[PDB]
RNA sequence: AUGAGGUGGCAAGAAAUGGGCUACAUUUUCUACCCCAGAAAACUACGAUAGCCCUUAUGAAACUUAAGGGUCGAAGGUGGAUUUAGC
């Protein structure tokens, strides 16, 4: 276990874990991550039996400025760049789970790429005429939404 | 006039056959990108560089030649005997 940590709580993560990897259970799988998780970790959550996210600086660095959050202020916009296959998805799945646990409501796209490509049924809007409605990408985050957010609805 | 010049015209397809091109698709189709993606995937799929219509380019002259667009969405579902090429 020279690579996992006991601590499973994202708001006591700290230095002195980084590398390590920590477990999310079951059911924060179910509730929190209906969506988000890249396809080719959720491949791996299937076959080791488990969810394990290491713990980085990247992700340690944005749960510093969100525990420190002046909820008076604007709200800020950090912004998670890098190479390709880095971790910028798993880093902001890692901050996710921190709100989710702190009963934050989440109002997480896990692709909005999706929104602007490959669209069949591209309909056009009742209420401004001059936009077009997108049916199918709209209710799938809408079930996903209901999922994450449900005590609260 | 078996020579010279002018005007207009033929150069088609019952059929057979040689070579080639494109396909019959999932190692595929479309888009982004040029290789860590998203969609498509059987009668609105794959599949025409064919047919029909229009535009454009060249030209004095274009149903005719070429390019592009629209429309159209066929045979084809991997091919018998035989046969070609490659160290
Ligand atoms: N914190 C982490 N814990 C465990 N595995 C990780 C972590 N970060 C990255 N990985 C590994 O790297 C892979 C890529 O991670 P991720 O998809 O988050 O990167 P990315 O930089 O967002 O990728 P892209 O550039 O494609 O958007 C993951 O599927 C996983 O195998
Ligand atoms: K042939
Ligand atoms: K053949
Ligand atoms: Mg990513
Ligand atoms: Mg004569
Ligand atoms: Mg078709
Ligand atoms: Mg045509
Ligand atoms: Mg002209």
């Amino acid at each position: 276990a020279i690579s996992r940590t006991n601590e499973n709580d994202p708001a006591k993560h700290g230095d002195q874990h980084e590398g390590q990897h920590y477990n999310i259970s079951p059911q924060d799988l179910e509730t929190v991550f209906p969506h988000g998780l890249p396809p080719r970790f959720v491949m791996q959550v299937k076959t080791f039996s488990e969810a394990c996210l290491m713990v980085r600086k990247p992700a340690l660095e944005l749960l510093h400025y969100l525990k420190n959050t002046s909820f008076a202020y604007p709200a800020i916009r950090y912004l998670l760049y890098g190479e390709k296959g880095t971790g910028k998805t798993l880093s902001l799945c890692h901050v996710i789970h921190f709100c989710a646990k702190q009963d934050w409501l989440i109002l997480h796209i896990p692709d909005a790429h999706l929104w602007v490509k490959n669209c069949r049924d591209l309909l056009q809007s009742s209420y401004n005429k001059q936009r077009f409605d997108q049916p199918l990408e709209a209710s799938t985050w809408l079930k996903n939404f209901k999922t994450t957010n449900e005590r609260f609805l």
